[PDB]
C-alpha cells in the first residue's frame, strides 16, 4: 500500500486534484480522505500525478549493419523510466526462412532480466507466404502480439513486396491486427542512393536528399490505399513531413481506420542542423531523416486536431565514436538511429503545452493513453483509474533545466537535443506501485519488469 | 494535285469556310479563290485522327489479336482515323532493336495509313538503358509504356519505373504508364477463383478503382521525383483524374488519356445472363456509370487531353471462349479503333459536354505534340501532311458488326443510336477511301519518325 497526496492527476480526459490510493500492483481508491490504514505515504503537493508514458517504438539491443544498439534491454528501459515513460513496445524482427516462434523466442530472451519496467512486442514481417500465414495464428492468440510491422524502405535488408503488404493487411483484417508500415519507397531511395555515390557526394548531409519527402509520402499513401481495399487498419510510423499528414488525413476523412505517429525529433530539429563541419551530421543520421522546419508546425497541427495520434521514440542509438564512425567513407555505412527514449515525454511537455500548442490533457494521450488503445494494453495501462496497473509519475512542470549527455541516463556518448533549454522534470516513477526511480535515484532492480500480452484490435 | 472546296474546315483552334488545295502529300494553300475536284459542301473539313493506343497483330495469351496491320489501320481510316502508334513489346533479355525489327515487319506491306511505335519496357538494367539511345536518335521512338500490372507477363517494378523515367528525361522521351497495382489484383485474382467466382464480371470486381488511383498517384509520384514527364493510359475512374488533376495544379507534366469505352458504357453491362460480359472484358474494367462525368468534365476543363481506342481484339466465338471455365483466362480486350471518332462526335459534341474545337484536339492535335509528330499530324494547315477527313454531321446511324469494318465478330457499342459519318479520308492526300469505299492499297502507310518531347 502506497498514497500519493497532494497532486494534481491529469489523464487524457480529467483534470483534479486528490489522494491517489494503490494497494499491490493496481490503483484502487481516488479522492479525499480515503482508507489509507498504514500505508506509505508519498508527497505529491507542487506536482502533477500522470499515468507512465508508453513508447510504442522502441528497438532496444537490435542489429543494423554488423554491429548493435546501444542501449540494451536493461540500460534502455531505464533511461525511459528517467524521462517518464514506464511500459515500451519492441520490436521484433524476423528472418526470411524464419520459425515465428523462435524469431519472438529471441526477444524475450534478450528481455528476460534485463528489463526494469514493462514491455511488449510489434512482429516484423519479412515475408507473408503461406507458412507465415498459417504461423501467425499462434502468435496472437497465444504470444500475446497484436501489431505488425512491414518495412517499405530498406531494400535487400528488411523490405516487403506490395505482395507481402496486403496479404498481411488481409489477415489483419481477419485476425485482429493492427498493421505498422515504414511509408518509403526503398526502390527510388536506393537509386538515388547509389547515385549520389556515383558522383562523390557521400557526406551524413546526403542520407537526408537521397530520401526526399515525396517518397515518404508516396508510400504512406499506397500503404492507406491498400488498407482500404483490404478493409484493414493502418498505423504508419514516423510520420516526418507534410506529404504523409496530408495522405493520412485524406483517408481518415473518407472515415477509414488509418493512424498515426510521429517522434520528437520531427517536432523539435530540423535538417540545417546537419550541415556542419566535421562529422556532426552522423549525430542525426536516421530514417526518414530529418525536414525542413515548415514541417514541425503541420505535424504540431495534426497531433492538436486529433489526426496524428500517438508519439514515440524510434530509439535505436549507436555512438558517435566507433559505431557512427563505420561510415566516414560514406553515409550509407552509418548504421541508422538516435536516442530518442528519455526526453521524448518532457519535450512533448516544454516544447507542445508550456508554449500553448497542446492541451495538457492531450499531452496525456499523444504520450500515454491512446497508444494503450490502439496497442490493447487499455485499461492497464495508459490511465489513472481504478483497477490500472500503478504506472504512476510524479512530474514538476516547475524546473527549468538543460538537456544534455553529461546529465543524461542512455548509455550513449551524444544527445541530439544537446543544449535545449527545456521545462518540466521527472520526480518519481511507479511501474505496478513499485518505484523504478525516486527523487530522480535509480532504486529499481534488473528483471522485474514483465512482458504484456495485448489485445486485439478495437478502435478509440 | 487535289481541290477540297465548300467544306467548313475545323481544327483544335479554327472553325471557317474555305477551300483547301493539296498538292503532292502536303496541303499548300488555304483559302477563297487543273486539279482533282472533291465536294465537301455541307460537311466538316478535319484532320485525321491520331490514335495513340493500339495493339495491332499482338500475342496475349498463347492466341493473337485478330485485327493485323492491315485489317486494323483499315478499319481505323474507316472510322476518321488516319494515323496511330503502336505498342512494340520487348521481352526480358532482350535486344531492343530486334524488338522493333519484329514490330516494323508486321507493318510493312500490311499498313494502309501512316503508323508510329511506343517502345514497352521490361527491365531497366543497364543493358537496356544503353540501347535507349540508339532508338532515341536512329529508329524515331520518343515514347515509352511500362505496365505496373499483369504480374509476370509484363509487369515492372519501382526499380524499372524510376530508372526509365530519369532517363527519359535524360533522353527526351514521354513515358507511360499502365496504371493498376499488379500485386493488389493477382491476390483478389487468385481469392476470387479460390471462391468459385468464375464468370467474367468478376473481371470487374477483382480490380476495384482504388488500384488504379493508387498506381496513378505511385506513378505521378516517381515522375515528381525524377523531374520527368507522364503519360498516364486509358484513365477510366474518379480516383485517377483526381491524382492527375491533383500534380497538374502543382504545375508538374502529367498528361493523361481516356477511351470511347470509358466515356459510353458502365459495369451494368457485364452482368448479363451466359457469357456476354466476356464481351467487355479488358483493362482497366468497365466502371460505374457516376464516372462518365468525371472522365467528360476532365476533357471540357482540360484535365485529360487525348483518347485513344486502345484496340486489342479477340473473337466472342473460340478466342474469348478461351477462358468459359475462368475470367483469367480471357484474353484482355476491346475492338475499339473504328467508332472512336465518332463515339467522341456523337457523345460529346452533339450533346454539348464539348465544342466543335475540343473535338479534334482530344481526337487528333493534342497527341500529336505529346508524341512528336506535330505539324506533321493533327492539323489543317499550309505544310501539314493531307490526313484530312471529310464528315458528315447530321447522318444518323446504329453502330452495328452487321456494318461496321473490324475483323471480329461483335461490337461493344452494338445498337448505340448515333450521329455523324466518314464520308472520305485522305493520307498524305490519297484517297485510303472514297465515297465509304475501300480504295486504298495495302502497304501504303509509312512509319512515322517522332521528335522527342516539348510541352503543348
Ligand atoms: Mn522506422
Ligand atoms: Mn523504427
Ligand atoms: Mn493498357
Ligand atoms: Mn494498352
Amino acid at each position: 500500500k502506497k498514497w500519493i497526496r497532494g497532486g494534481t492527476v491529469v489523464t487524457a480526459a480529467d483534470t483534479y486534484q486528490a489522494d491517489v490510493l494503490i494497494e499491490g500492483e493496481r490503483v484502487v481508491a481516488i479522492g479525499h480522505q480515503l482508507s489509507v490504514n498504514g500505508a506509505e505515504e508519498i508527497d505529491a503537493t507542487g506536482c502533477y500525478v500522470i499515468p507512465g508514458g508508453i513508447d510504442p517504438h522502441t528497438h532496444l539491443d537490435m542489429p543494423f549493419g554488423g554491429t548493435v544498439t546501444a542501449d540494451d534491454f536493461f540500460t534502455g528501459t531505464r533511461a525511459a523510466a528517467f524521462g517518464g515513460t514506464t511500459s515500451i513496445v519492441d520490436f521484433c524482427l524476423t528472418k526470411k526462412g524464419e520459425s515465428l516462434k523462435s524469431a519472438i523466442a529471441t526477444w524475450h530472451e534478450k528481455a528476460r532480466g534485463k528489463a526494469v519496467i514493462d514491455y511488449g512486442f510489434h512482429l516484423m514481417i519479412a515475408e507473408a507466404n503461406d507458412q507465415v500465414l498459417e504461423e501467425l495464428e499462434s502468435v496472437i492468440s497465444s504470444e500475446g502480439i497484436t501489431s505488425l510491422k512491414v518495412f517499405m524502405a530498406y531494400k535487400n535488408v528488411f523490405q516487403a513486396d506490395d505482395e507481402t503488404l496486403f496479404k498481411t493487411l488481409v489477415k489483419a483484417k481477419e485476425l485482429g491486427a493492427l498493421v505498422q508500415v515504414h511509408a518509403e519507397n526503398g526502390d527510388v531511395l536506393d537509386y538515388l542512393t547509389k547515385k549520389a555515390l556515383a558522383e562523390g557526394n557521400t557526406d551524413p548531409i546526403y542520407h537526408a536528399y537521397t530520401r526526399p519527402p515525396e517518397a515518404e509520402g508516396e508510400a504512406t499513401g499506397r500503404a492507406i490505399a491498400l488498407t482500404a481495399l483490404a478493409g484493414s487498419q493502418l498505423y504508419v510510423v514516423h510520420v516526418s513531413c507534410a506529404s504523409a499528414v496530408q495522405r493520412i488525413a485524406e483517408a481518415r476523412e473518407k472515415g477509414w481506420n488509418v493512424y498515426g505517429e510521429t517522434c520528437p525529433q520531427y517536432l523539435a530539429l530540423d535538417v540545417s542542423i546537419m550541415d556542419q563541419p566535421d562529422f556532426e551530421g552522423a549525430k542525426y543520421v536516421w530514417s526518414p531523416p530529418l525536414r525542413e522546419k515548415w514541417n514541425q508546425e503541420v505535424l504540431w497541427s495534426a497531433l492538436k486536431n486529433g489526426i496524428l495520434q500517438t508519439v514515440g521514440s524510434d530509439h535505436c542509438p549507436f555512438n558517435f565514436r566507433g559505431q557512427k564512425e563505420l561510415g566516414r567513407g560514406d553515409f550509407t555505412k552509418i548504421p541508422n538511429g538516435g536516442p530518442l527514449i528519455e526526453d521524448r515525454l518532457t519535450i512533448l511537455y516544454s516544447e507542445g503545452v508550456r508554449q500553448g500548442r497542446i492541451s495538457l490533457n492531450q499531452f496525456v494521450d499523444i504520450s500515454s493513453t491512446k497508444a494503450a488503445k490502439l496497442f490493447g494494453m487499455f485499461p492497464r495501462k495508459g490511465t489513472i483509474a481504478v483497477g490500472s496497473d500503478a504506472d504512476i509519475v510524479i512530474f514538476d512542470p516547475h524546473v527549468k533545466r538543460t538537456l544534455s549527455v553529461e546529465t543524461h541516463h542512455m548509455n550513449v556518448d551524444y544527445n541530439p537535443f544537446e543544449g535545449m533549454e527545456v521545462y518540466g522534470e521527472v520526480v518519481s516513477v511507479l511501474s505496478r506501485g513499485s518505484f523504478v526511480v525516486r527523487d530522480k535515484q535509480f532504486v529499481g532492480q534488473a528483471g522485474s519488469g514483465q512482458y504484456i500480452k495485448r489485445t486485439t484490435f478495437e478502435q478509440p
